[PDB]
């Protein structure tokens, strides 16, 4: 039921260096907030197809967490910032826009439970995006998985892919310790049964309650930065 193979993640590590291409595009950052409790904060940032920061935030309340993440976005030179606005993050827009006052950074609330982005468009690579994915969480996790798989095929099987459709982890920038944390989370993201035959993923709650593993905050952050607002 897992959607991402560890082998793809290994291949994607420094893939831009292996295949000789450079990060090009917008810088997108995303934050997975949490209230004070067991669930850590997540932050991820990419420059185009190259992930450059993965960070985890401990011992913070929700507002401290948002301050931490917006500061990271600023440090990273983000053009776009997203955060998880389902549940506890629903009220964070005010603090977030305040943090970016005077800066050219857009802030977008990500709601993983909503219907997929552009749900009426034909599903590519009669059947629409909305027939395929239950919600945005599923849609953007599969976008991530698709990038990783294409990168794996390019790195390991020498199959050409446009760098725009790939994803590389900058190991030097991210750090080995945080990369290992991320990978342990990404390999636990799993499909759940859906009675309308759509792709749907286990929620953070189901993951910890049904099979006792910690919330994938770093993976959720990375997944949200797959969406580039405008
Ligand atoms: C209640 C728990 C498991 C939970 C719910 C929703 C989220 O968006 C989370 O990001 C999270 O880390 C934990
Ligand atoms: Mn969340
Ligand atoms: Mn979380």
């Amino acid at each position: 039921m897992a959607i991402i193979k560890r082998e793809w993640l290994e291949a994607a590590t420094d893939a831009h260096k292996k295949l000789g291409w450079k990060a090009k595009g917008a810088v997108v950052s995303a934050h997975d907030p949490s209230d004070t409790g067991p669930d850590a904060k997540g932050y991820a940032s990419r420059h185009g197809s190259v992930v450059k920061r993965i960070a985890e935030g401990l011992l913070m309340d929700i507002n401290e967490g948002a301050d931490w993440a917006t500061s990271l976005a600023i440090e990273d030179g983000a053009d776009h910032y997203l955060w998880d606005g389902d549940g506890v993050g629903a009220g964070l827009r005010r603090q977030t826009t305040e943090a970016f006052s005077g800066k050219k950074i857009t802030a977008t609330m990500f709601k993983g439970s909503e219907s997929p982005f552009d749900e009426d468009a034909p599903y590519q690579a009669v059947r629409t995006i909305g027939d395929v994915f239950r919600n945005k969480r599923a849609q953007f996790y599969y976008a991530l998985a698709d990038r990783l798989y294409l990168t794996y095929r390019a790195v390991v099987h020498g199959e050409y892919a446009d760098p725009d459709d790939m994803l590389s982890f900058d190991k030097e920038a991210i750090g080995e310790k945080m990369l290992e944390k991320l990978f342990a989370e990404l390999t636990q993201i799993q499909r759940k049964f859906n009675n309308n035959g759509k792709l749907e993923l286990m929620t953070a709650v189901e993951m910890k309650q049904k099979l006792g593993i910690p919330s994938p905050n770093l993976a959720d952050a990375l997944m949200m930065c797959m969406h580039c607002p405008a």
